[PDB]
């Protein structure tokens, strides 16, 4: 009757849900829990070649086992009969990312793991989000496209004006290997102070860190839709502020193919996926929808 | 004993609270209500040289944790706010700020030339809006550092008095540093208001499957609880980088504890937008009481005992 299936990148995903990179995906036990859950997919922690605080309305963070570990997991330890796997990489240079992609390529070809390239980590000492520098963004994507023979996706930071949406999309549309865009990473460099101690709540970088959870939901929907509109030849994955199936429904209406869950999954654990699928199917049932293809991107004007 | 007084800009303010520009400050009745309130100050709606009727409605919507707006600069025009400052405002009640938001550097310079004698005679204080996120086809001016410098140079040439700037949020230290470096080169910039709304969010209603505000495909500026950690970050980042300037905090204030944290991050004044839209001007009685409660539990007698004194871990 109804289905949450999503048929993309050549795979049938059972439902659109997965963890957000960095949440519940660092240890063998966590990857196993994600694999055993009802999520449609899972992604690893952003890795490099070789901290968190719960807030009333979400989270702030300033946060790997190395690329070797997550490659070996993708190569020999992940059960692909359960669900597909994504791997996130966030090298410190175009070259570091490229050397990783060259080593990832035989594993992607043989097992099917899919690369998400992180251009938006807001916590790299002395180095702003890569995708806030459009010249650097273009060099990274050219370097990866030359080094990596396979399709990949990009994790984007939020933008806040149409001139930036336009410029980012114009660059991404020049790279046909970029088959998906994940909107969004955390809202960078927020600051939380505790009233009683009069002190910041995370230690690095004078307390500044990336925001997730309820704080980011309208920004996340805006970025999903902005890129859905400007990159019709690519898929958009939504990430940001998802706590319920209604939240996921709104991300799909904005354009999302997959829906990633970060802060809410950190708080609730992998059982959240059982609740999210039920809730989303319930919204669909009330509206008579039978498939996500019927309303993905179909947000209406007022 | 305890006190919320602020002594800045050659004025004495009874407490740090004021409305945020654009909230409860467009008509004479709203301005009189703000003046009759217990707020420490007030600011007018950002104005353009001529009156504007604004974007089509609905252009504001109440969210679970705040607001979204595409107001589109509806305002009675500069001549109306100038007349308010020159002839109607009771300065014995509290100091007044005037917000201006012309569509180019030259429009703002022309308004400043006419404002200058009124500022001199009456003492109204200029806040220049460099961050409106709802101008058709033109991004936040302060997201274009070359344009920002041009605006500050044009105003500085045209306007003899010190003034403040309403800034959009930034999200990385490279931008904090670039913005600060520019502001520190303009001696007439005496205060920096952090922040305007987080631009170009989007809200969709589950039932209608439609955007909830009409203009610009539903994209609009976010206020309220969504913006608080970003606001505090911006206040503190500029407080650290522009020690020669005052910082005014704006964003996410609903309680005296929220205000306390703005001040701890560096705020001299604290502006209230969405929460004031919702509660009305009695909010200022509650915010002062709550802020005094925080101070009493900590033994603070004056805001300078803790302003800017956020601690590391
Ligand atoms: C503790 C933590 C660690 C994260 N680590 C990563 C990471 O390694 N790579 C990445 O792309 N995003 C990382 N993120 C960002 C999330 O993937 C997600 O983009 C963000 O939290 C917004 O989603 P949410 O509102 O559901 O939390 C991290 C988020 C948190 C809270
Ligand atoms: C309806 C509305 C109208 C606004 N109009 C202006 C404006 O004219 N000038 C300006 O500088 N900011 C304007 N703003 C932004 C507010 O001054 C403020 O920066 C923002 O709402 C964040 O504060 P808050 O979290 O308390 O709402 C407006 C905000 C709202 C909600
Ligand atoms: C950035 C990050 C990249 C690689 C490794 C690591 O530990 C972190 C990261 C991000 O992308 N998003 C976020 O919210 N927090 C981070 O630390
Ligand atoms: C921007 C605005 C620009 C020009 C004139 C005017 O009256 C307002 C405005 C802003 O600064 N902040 C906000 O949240 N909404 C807007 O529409």
């Amino acid at each position: 009757s109804m289905s949450l299936q999503v048929g993309i990148l050549g795979n049938t995903f059972a439902n659109p849900f997965m963890n957000a990179a960095g949440v519940m995906c660092s240890t063998e036990e966590e990857l196993a829990a994600m694999t055993e859950s009802t999520s449609g997919s899972l992604i690893t922690k952003s890795c490099t070649p070789a901290r968190y605080y719960t807030l009333p309305l979400g989270s702030i963070n300033s946060m790997n086992k190395g690329f070797d570990f997550y490659l070996a997991y993708s190569a020999r330890h992940h059960d692909y009969s359960r669900k597909p796997l994504f791997i996130s990489i966030s090298g410190f240079s175009a070259e570091e990312n490229a050397e990783m992609c060259k080593r990832l390529a035989p594993v992607a070809a043989e097992k099917g793991v899919i690369l998400e390239l992180n251009l938006s980590c807001p916590n790299v000492p002395g180095k702003p989000q890569v995708a806030y520098d459009f010249d650097a963004m273009r060099r990274y994507l050219a370097a990866i496209s030359e080094a990596y023979p396979h399709p990949f996706g990009v994790k984007m930071p939020p933008y806040f004006d149409f001139a930036h949406f336009d410029a980012a999309a114009e660059i991404l549309n020049q790279f046909p290997k970029v088959q998906f865009i994940t909107c969004i990473n955390s809202i960078g460099n927020g600051l939380v102070i505790d009233v009683e101690t009069e002190s910041v709540v995370i230690k690095p970088k004078q307390g500044f860190g990336g925001l997730g959870g309820r704080y980011v939901f309208p920004t996340a929907l805006a970025n999903v839709n902005a890129f859905y509109r400007r990159c019709p030849g690519k898929l958009i994955f939504g990430c940001g502020g998802v706590y319920t199936g209604e939240d996921a429904f709104l991300h799909v209406l904005a354009g999302a193919s997959m829906v990633q869950v970060g802060t809410a999954l950190h708080e609730e654990g992998a059982a959240i996926f059982e609740r999210l699928t039920a809730e989303l199917l319930d919204v669909m049932a009330k509206k008579g929808y039978k498939a996500l293809d019927e309303f993905r991107g179909k947000v209406k004007a007022m």
